[PDB]
């Protein structure tokens, strides 16, 4: 889409060369933010086929507050295989910290559902957040939240959204990411009896790596396809009835697929 | 100044009515951002007059990790007083959770120095970052970090920083944490011996006050001075050491300043 082939093409014009962790370099920049109009349709990245199967899987996943790769397994769904340990356990991640963080007083505040009572209570909060960033947890897990932060907001029945990704690859991960979390928003705005208004994206480290340079041109010389549109089959009882199935992509005819190699 | 001023105008144009916890009215918009290159001089508003010694006095206090508006008071700074209680306690506010993050083992992360020293052993890194958005002490603070989210980010031996400020009041508030974090950027810089970058500012719901609307077009109307230059007389043992008298600000000439009252 539009603003998303700006951010790529915008990486390559000012990024400047640094490396990450793994001895690949990237060209990064840090700040940026681009707005999404839900209305507008289904933010799902069109110049190269994305599928939503894992996406779908790993949302609920999160929102079940397990960390544990198992049921992703009896869906065939491996994006986080390189990661669990033996036992398949990923540590307090992401699903743990939105469902359970730990207080240290013995408790376990159940984020989802904070966040579910002030929009129906009270909707005008300006602290309606989850955040992911547990400083107690960190080192228990397996890898630090990629993006760990985000915000609620409502505004005449339109539900808004903002996610902070404090370290993105927009290359493999960003495409998934922004369809992630627009699919959470309007489930959200399912249970709200609200209708979607703007999923707003904001990065720290936004960047490309250099070994995905050929693809990002590949990319970048394709022309955006009409958005598809996201379509919930039910209403489940609760944030947490949603299955697999409920959802349907409708009107996606992407372009093809576009493999992205990564170092080790 | 004019980022600033575009934010100021901007609201007005596309602000909504929304109302607050206290049933007055603002005009507000979701998510934006601005950036402020630090080399092109201190971030600190012409248009208008502000005071940076009540800036400086709460930035060193937080940095202490002290939630008892005292040593504020020593030194006549009075802009915690309507939260603190009897004994002068905003509960485990921003310095508590700065450098004392109490995890569930009984520890006390200190994310400042955490911080520090990332930006020395390993400023590649994508996770240097510092929250005040503690889950588990929400309740017993003063009131939710209006800012709470900050990321540091280190290329070219310059050092940039992106705060998010979940809720922001952009008359009264905005200015003043704009130079606060923008101070502090130095400060961390001067320590790792680097460069100061960007500033970049992000925000959530981002308002005005209905009440305020005289103050704002009065303001809206003036012409952005030269920025001031920002200047360290010393370079203090660590982060820990600074002194008030450490700062001067030079070339300072703001336009007179603008009461801004509220409702209670």
């Amino acid at each position: 889409m539009k603003q998303y082939l700006e951010l790529m093409q915008k990486v390559l014009d000012e990024g400047t060369q640094k490396n990450d962790r793994t001895g690949t370099g990237t060209l990064s920049i840090f700040g940026h933010q681009m707005r999404f109009n839900l209305q507008d349709g289904f933010p799902l990245v069109t110049t190269k086929r994305c599928h939503l199967r894992s996406i779908i899987h790993e949302l609920l996943w999160f929102l079940q507050g397990d960390t544990n790769i198992a049921y992703l397994h009896e869906n065939n769904v491996t994006i986080w295989d390189e990661w669990a340990d033996e036992n398949g356990d990923l540590g307090p991640v992401y699903g743990k910290q939105w469902r359970a963080w730990p207080t240290p007083d013995g408790r376990h505040i159940d984020q989802i559902t904070t966040v579910l009572n002030q929009l129906k209570n009270d909707p005008d909060s300006r602290r309606i957040i989850v955040s992911a960033w547990n400083v107690g947890e960190l080192d228990k897990m397996a890898l630090a939240p990629c993006h760990a932060f985000f915000q609620f907001y409502v505004a005449d029945g339109k539900l808004s959204c903002q996610l902070y990704q404090q370290s993105c690859d927009v290359f493999l991960g960003l495409p998934f990411n922004i369809a992630s979390y627009a699919l959470l928003v309007h489930m959200m705005a399912q249970q709200c009896d609200l209708e979607v208004g703007d999923f707003v994206w904001t990065g720290g480290d936004t960047h490309l790596y250099s070994n995905h340079m050929d693809q990002t041109h590949l990319q970048l010389s394709r022309e955006p396809r009409p958005l598809p549109k996201l379509i919930i089959k039910r209403k489940p009882e609760s944030i947490f009835d949603y299955r697999f199935e409920d959802f349907e992509i409708e009107g996606y005819d992407p372009h093809p697929g576009i493999k992205a190699p990564v170092a080790i």
